[PDB]
């Protein structure tokens, strides 16, 4: 029999090991990438990040 079934979930175009670069559109291909949502830090102050409030 040797049957074999696979079933995909909707997405936009996330890849992971790597994805094909359009030639007219190479800038977007990214072989990495994270959220489209950027922030930095200007407060000045110190700005520290934790990996958590309890790690220890």
């Amino acid at each position: 029999e040797a049957s074999v079934r696979y079933i995909t979930y909707p997405a936009i175009d996330r890849g992971d090991h790597a994805v094909h670069c359009d030639k007219a559109h190479p800038n977007t291909c990214k072989k990495k990438q994270a959220n489209p949502y950027r922030r930095g830090c200007g407060v000045l102050e110190g700005c520290h990040r934790e990996t958590g409030p309890k790690p220890t």
